[PDB]
């Protein structure tokens, strides 16, 4: 006997090794005059569990469709309620033996009926810009071809299968197939035809591709134009014309514009163009730029460039891998207003209609090729395609594609073969494709760190010490000597760094100190720009962003998709507030006398013509000075010390000597932009009058003592505990040391190097940091002032099983009015825990109240958070926010949203109004516990409990990148010590 | 000022080094015609939550009590709705800072009012039993003193106190003290007056203490009789009475006993006898056995003894410490009914009334003073209080108090100075004390391992490796030559072995067959003799057992409390039945032609008089023939070959050969003894004429061949899958091929040694053997006989993001009538993951039918389960269950009822029945699957979802005891291997 299996065809076709069949050309993507008619819409879908079970029953013909159901194109499909998303990070989904498909494997069945007119014959063809990762073609019943390369673009020819009037389209797309095994991101599994689907007819003595070649000449300031247009795969006449120039040639010609102004990030010049045949004509955008490497630095016309970068992904919390258009500009819009200039297409072409929004905008693009086998490192790599012969041709063809369809762009000035794909053959041969094909555009590539066979040194998530050695040309040799001479002329990039999931990233501020400090650095683009949260509702209509695990994974990564600088709605995190300040490309530093401030251009080609600066004197009250200031343009890389009005410095001068007063001085747009609104901020810098420190109250008012209570002015005391119940009328419910916090998503990654590789979160659940308690040791009354007494309250704080604590002193003061509270703290005994020394998250208190507080308002950085390596983006002065905005709202709840370098705070308790003074402290306010905090896993499972949870700190900790990448710096990490620290309180009713 | 703090006086007491103050020379627990008035029953009760809020309220008169509830006594208070019960391990639930005490403390003041007639004047006094931790006494409103040691008696004197008709006790109970830092064994925290309370008269001319010495000389049996009395501490005049030995004897005079009947667990004389002066008279109970070490060999009356133990905790599931009297003689009838012949009193003495029942069922009693300082391990023993010289005094105190109450009795054979408390002082002081004051009984303490202050050598959790080598005496020497002469010429003990927590133990064989080969040791004391299971119910009424956390606990460790041979209620678990075995006192083998049998005493004294030998052939219908068969008495350790009637060996010779037949020899009680009846069972033997292998069913049915369906005779097959849909018509939802089972708690501990120190369930859970996944590589028929054909179906099973897998090949044949399947499993790629080689539960398959399953019947090893390194109780046999009695009823539910050595197997699916042969296999029937079983934390977790889940295995890995000592030997681990096996199937409707 021989087979009886079911559907073996369908499956040996998903388990092809080969690039899929039945295609034109890769060619570029165009603006053509010629007809085309979109085939998006709604079309039927039906779903089978596999290749077995699908039917054979002809639905391709679309006559007699049982089953179907109305569905959008294009589409993720699983986001329409077809089986679930699904998440993972590294690990493949399915068993790992390529090429083959598990039998769990979603088909997908896709049909459409539309109208074909005269202006589609004789020839025409269909054009599909994406479906992940199998699909096959029919028209009218018969076979156009497959596509593979989830990412790009394919299209067939219809000439003579297309007939007049209607016709049929039928797809059928498998999730899974050998490509699977090359699209191994970090990101959603996705299935479905999830970009645009055209019809394009082709008229005869048209244009199929077009090359555009603009060169700068920055010495003579000359524009290098070759356009290249072919027919069919050869060169045709065709006529190019740029107006704007007063430029016709012939295509296929090389000339040499006297006078052109180039294309940059900065200055997207853009000149508009045609090039046209008989029978067609394709119009152009062409920004004149030449890139190159020389003296181990990356260089556009002519000048070193800092990357101000981020990796984009192509995500919709609601749509899945479909991102509107609308969406895109938006979000383009919100990174230039946040002084972004470049962008890594993380880790597959995007949308065609991206490149041209990337050049007319301004930014610098890596655009990757669609590939990435990550989930084969495990197993030391082995049966990896990128070094199986077998796998060449699909991978040069993914590159080919990648490079034909976007080669015409100014704003692609790398062009990246993958990501964690590893080191191989097949890699090797898409670099020699690549530089072959286009040599202006240098190559990048970060998983063979060798650097044989790219252009650019790029690394991910090298630490900060290690990106310093790079920029010094010192890093260790490679054993092969050649390969070392080569990699050490190379300019250096961070394609991947500073990781941005949940609280933080930190440490942002070291890396771009060096970024300004050495020209190898080419800079670098953070980990990422969007979370790829997915919304989810409930039958109370509340909603949240779900993350792996959330959709049924039997195998997922949990929040780690979850990692962006805005939520997939575009929401800023502050993250993303801090990395604009960052990245400002004006330095503003505002003289401690307020004469003048010192400003430095750092920009590589622009003046700062474009900037009106402003500056402001804002008080106590509110503004009392403020105006405008004119200066001379200062050209890029150049400084200048410009001066302030009289009036501001005079203002200074005249203050009481305990008044605080700030000098804010801003550069904004001085008119509207593509990008932003005339007066947008770009950078800003502050010069601040603190305010004198505190006075301690005189300690005149005595202890009053009862049976079980002591009152000290406005304070009540339980004899029995020692700590206060009320204060001038609001129940404190409890006060206590705190010294740990519910771990950010940080704490919970693991800090490689010493054998401790526990991470942060899972050192301080040992330690017993979390349940803390606190022993009464004595309460004393000690003499003060006049017959008044201070309150001294000795205690020590420990947690069960350990031997290790701190004793903690609170003295307590007040003239009847404000209540002066000092608190000292000392360790007791040597804190170590499982053999190693015990970190503190923090040394504070948490004053639990017993009503809810409305209001928050605070003197200090703001208006975001702001930890000890965060809160750049946060500038001194005064703000308010109601309760419910000082919180985060990151997806999995954390540690987030103290406000470090407060030197005021008052929060309102309905008609009570509750002020803290004090030396610098942070501030945090909560309608909830921490214990809360920690064990929320979604946003709806933080409750209130009617409570003010009231947290002031002395010291915190850093939060750092150890989800990936660098811990908490030295510098910023807390080591148990002694501390003590004055307060100062005050009701007002 | 000076101090203004609450309550610091009753806390200064709490932090007392002290052994408490104003009791009575501690002194024996006597048998009195003394009048006595027990003050048991319900008393008045008030909790408050620290000493600082403890009411000051003169509540000790009992006049206007407010807050005040009934509660009775004696009680573990947290039982009764006050608190709760907590449950920590080794670590403490306090701050470690010795002898502090936390804020948070239950108090508990207990209040009773009683009449005292003329009976108990002039002179009387209050017995305290036991107190957890710290007690204070009032009687009529004046203190008595303080009680330290919760597991002690205290004393206090009423004379002058104690008023003629109405009196009020008072009794203030914390929870906590210093003392809970000496008292940190592994159970239950619980607080309360949990020991009987008894006002005792005291005449003049009484009886104060009595020390009884009966030794026994082996050589001419003579008795050593010497009977101490004293009052108010010095020797008094007192008459000693025996009368079944014609004795009468002044008290304080050596005699010698011309002929006595020795005292041993086996035969337990003893001699009733009366120490009378004028006033009052002390009945004791008079075991005549003297214990002595020689050559390395602990012996009693001359002879070495095997040491067949349990340790006993003293815990009820719902009255806490409180284990009412008829519990105790219930499981001391049912460790002697398992062949247990020795109790250690782990960690504590026992109720008073524990030690007479000892002497009289006889038992070799550990007994263990109440001392243990576990919790300072993890800070390398600082501030040990067993080094600690203030605490001297304190653990003298305990050491003396443990002495002097059990003195008297027979049973007691060592005495142990406490547990896991590390090496120190005090504890030598504790020895020497011991040692002065009785030196006829060996000092135990595992804690130390040089010995240096023992009599023998103690460890717990040895291996069976480890084990040997001592028991040959060459295990490594100790770096003090004095002290490695003392221990090598000391016996071995396991006071803690074969950790019998859930499934399990495993190994117990091979430590028998050392403690069988090698004199030197002594046995060993299983851990432990019950769960410490607190009922939980639920407004359902459905009752569970709760362990640590399932009560709040803040610090917990889980199930760990619930490891015992017998649940809280005293059902056995199956590691009791295998244990039973594993000690029987009497070895049979069973000769294979059935002439006879082999006998072996393996007693110490008794001979084989005591027993009825009775023999039984058992065939597939029933039973063939029995009897019972005359031994002529058999001594101690001697051997002999015993013939069984000559018509049982003729039945063997008669049987068809294939047909199955069963002898058993067993060993029962010919005549009622004092802890079962006549007919109990107590060792048995067993020889098996096995039943042919099954015959394969000739391949003459052809495959039936449709579009979706194949059909072989009475299977269909999905053709999709390849595996069947129905069997006869009874549902098939799935098949598959199994590796993994649901994590015992054995699996769930670290395996110590190797790099590799994850627990098995975790290596599991990263190599993915829980979420396998099957790909069908094709189906095929094949040519079988006139016309008939073989079904083949090939598949890889793997597991997500793996690389290794395996090949399995199902060849299924039939003859319309039964169904012959055939596995054959095949290694694909190395398995290894997280750079360690994975090991296999099992190899076997998993049935899912859609119906469920009344009856499961087998032809194998049971009643009861029975892994690889387990079982040694299941005895060969035809056994038939409903289907709830093939599960075990371990308090977190995990892997379990499994019945290796299966020949044949009935499921009884209503009407339809589905059997199963082929070469021996393990069978494993639940109405829910294995994620169920592994995702249930408590019983009330699992749930029946309408269908049988069968499970054939062809190979089990073992179960060791990895939760606490030695993982699984290495003869039974389950290492990836290719394997092939044969079964068939058939339906009856
Ligand atoms: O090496 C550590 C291990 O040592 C063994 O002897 C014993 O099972 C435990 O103490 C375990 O912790
Ligand atoms: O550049 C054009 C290339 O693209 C392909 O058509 C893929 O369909 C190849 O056949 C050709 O080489
Ligand atoms: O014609 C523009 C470009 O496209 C090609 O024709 C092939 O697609 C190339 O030969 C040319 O460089
Ligand atoms: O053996 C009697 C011993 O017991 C104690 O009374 C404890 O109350 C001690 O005072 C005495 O030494
Ligand atoms: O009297 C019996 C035993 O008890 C004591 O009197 C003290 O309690 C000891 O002197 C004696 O050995
Ligand atoms: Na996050
Ligand atoms: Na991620
Ligand atoms: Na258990
Ligand atoms: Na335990």
């Amino acid at each position: 006997g021989r087979s009886l299996e079911l559907g073996a065809a369908d499956i040996q076709d998903l388990e092809s090794f080969e690039a899929g069949r039945g295609a034109l050309p890769a060619r570029a993507y165009l603006q053509s005059d010629a007809p085309r008619l979109s085939l998006n819409g709604e079309w039927q879908f039906r779903l089978s569990p596999g290749s077995r079970v699908a039917p054979d029953d002809g639905w391709q013909l679309g006559e007699a469709l049982n089953g179907f159901e109305s569905l959008p194109v294009p589409s993720s499909w699983p986001m329409h309620g077809h089986g679930a998303p699904a998440y993972t990070n590294v690990q493949f989904p399915f068993a790992v033996e390529p090429p083959h498909v598990p039998e769990a494997n979603p088909i997908g069945d896709h049909l459409v009926v539309f109208e074909a007119g005269p202006e589609f014959f004789p020839h025409a063809l269909l054009r599909f810009d994406g479906i992940e990762s199998a699909g096959t073609v029919w028209l009218n019943g018969v076979e156009l071809g497959t596509t593979r390369g989830s990412r790009l673009a394919h299209e067939f020819d219809v000439s003579g299968i297309l007939e007049q009037g209607e016709n049929t389209l039928a797809v059928r797309v498998a999730q899974f197939s050998a490509a699977s095994y090359v699209e191994d991101q970090d990101m959603w599994w996705l299935p479905g035809i999830f970009r645009d689907v055209t019809l394009q007819a082709r008229p005869a003595a048209g244009i199929d591709d077009v090359f555009v070649h603009a060169g700068y000449d920055h010495i003579t300031g000359e524009g290098i134009l070759k356009v290249e247009a072919s027919r069919g795969g050869q060169a045709i006449d065709a006529v190019v014309r740029v107006p704007e120039l007063a430029l016709e040639l012939a295509a296929g010609t090389e000339v040499r514009v006297p006078a052109v102004e180039p294309w940059s990030a900065e200055v997207p010049k853009l000149y508009e163009a045609a090039v046209s045949a008989a029978g067609e004509s394709v119009a152009l955008q062409i920004g004149f730029r030449s890139i190159a490497i020389e003296d181990a630095q990356f260089k556009v016309n002519g000048r070193r460039i800092l990357l101000r970068g981020v990796n984009r992904h192509e995500h919709h919390p609601r749509l899945g891998r479909v991102v509107p258009r609308d969406v895109v500009e938006a979000e383009l819009r919100l990174m230039k207003q946040h002084n972004i200039n470049a962008i890594r297409t993380s880790h597959y072409p995007p949308h065609p209609q991206f490149l041209a929004l990337a050049d007319q905008l301004g930014f610098y693009v890596v655009l990757e090729c669609d590939l990435e086998t990550h989930g084969f490192e495990s197993a030391g790599w082995a049966q990896n395609p990128s070094d199986d012969p077998q796998w060449e041709d699909a991978l040069v063809d993914r590159m080919r594609r990648t490079v034909e369809r976007d080669k015409n762009h100014a704003s692609v000035v790398m062009w990246s073969l993958g990501n964690q794909a590893g080191t191989g053959r097949n890699l090797a041969a898409m670099s020699r494709w690549t530089k072959d094909r286009d040599p202006s555009r240098p190559i990048h590539y970060e998983g063979d760190w060798s650097s044989e066979h790219v252009d650019v040194y790029s690394r991910m998530y090298a630490s900060q010490a290690e990106t310093a050695l790079i920029g010094q040309g010192i890093e260790p040799a490679l054993n092969d000597a050649a390969l070392d001479a080569r990699r050490r002329a190379m300019p250096f990039v961070l394609c991947e760094y500073v990781h941005a999931m949940g609280n933080g990233p930190g440490g942002m501020s070291e890396y771009q100190a060096l970024f300004e400090k050495y020209p190898r650095l080419m800079g670098g683009f953070v980990w990422e720009w969007l979370e790829h949260g997915i919304t989810v509702s409930t039958a109370d209509g509340v909603d949240h962003y779900g993350y792996g695990g959330d959709f049924g994974e039997e195998v997922h990564d949990g929040n780690f998709v979850t990692d962006g600088l805005v939520d997939a709605d575009r929401r800023p995190r502050p993250g993303l507030l801090d990395f604009k300040k960052v990245i400002e490309p004006l330095r503003i530093d505002v003289a401690r006398d307020w004469t003048g401030f010192t400003l430095r251009n750092g920009q590589d080609f622009a003046d700062t013509s474009a900037f009106s600066f402003r500056y402001e004197v804002e008080a106590d009250g509110g503004a009392l000075d403020g105006g405008t200031v004119d200066v001379a343009p200062v050209a890029p890389q150049s400084e200048t010390v410009v001066e302030l009005p009289g009036s501001v410095a005079a203002l200074a001068a005249g203050l009481s000597d305990g008044r605080p007063a700030v000098l804010t001085v801003r550069a904004v747009l001085g008119a509207d932009s593509a990008w932003a609104d005339a007066g947008h901020e770009v950078a800003w810098g502050q010069s601040v009058r603190e305010p004198g420190a505190p006075v301690p109250p005189a300690p005149v008012e005595p202890v009053q003592v009862q049976d079980s209570e002591l009152t000290l002015g406005p304070v009540v005391f339980s004899r029995a505990t020692g700590m206060p119940t009320s204060i001038g009328g609001v129940p404190v419910e409890k006060l206590g040391l705190t010294l740990w916090w519910a771990p950010t998503d940080n704490d919970l990654g693991r800090e490689w190097g010493g054998a401790d590789e526990r991470p942060l979160a899972t050192q301080w659940k040992d330690a017993g940091l979390n349940r803390l308690h606190t022993r009464l040791l004595g309460i004393s009354a000690n003499p003060g002032q006049d017959g008044g007494e201070t309150l001294t309250v000795r205690t020590r704080v420990s947690a069960a099983d350990k031997q290790y604590g701190v004793l903690v002193d609170y003295t307590w003061s007040t003239d009847g009015e404000t209540v002066g509270l000092r608190t000292q703290v000392r360790r007791d005994g040597t804190w170590v825990n499982r053999g190693f020394e015990v970190e503190w998250a923090r040394i504070g208190l948490e004053f639990v109240l017993g009503e809810e507080t409305e209001l928050v308002s605070w003197f200090g950085q703001g208006p975001h958070q702001s930890y000890p390596d965060t809160g750049q983006g946060a500038r001194a002065g005064w703000f308010s926010l109601p309760l419910a905005k000082m919180d985060v709202e990151y997806v999995r709840p954390q540690e987030c949203g103290a406000r470090s370098g407060s030197r005021s705070a008052a929060l309102q308790l309905g008609g009570r109004t509750l002020e803290i003074c004090g030396d610098p402290f942070a501030l945090t306010v909560r309608p909830y516990s921490q214990d809360v905090l920690d064990a929320a896993a979604h946003r709806p499972d933080l409750k209130a409990d009617g409570r003010t949870y009231l947290y002031v700190d002395h010291a915190l900790r850093g939060v750092g990148t150890a989800a990936c990448g660098p811990g908490v710096l030295e510098q910023y990490r807390l080591k148990p010590r002694d501390a003590d620290f004055i307060l100062t309180l005050k009701v007002r009713s």
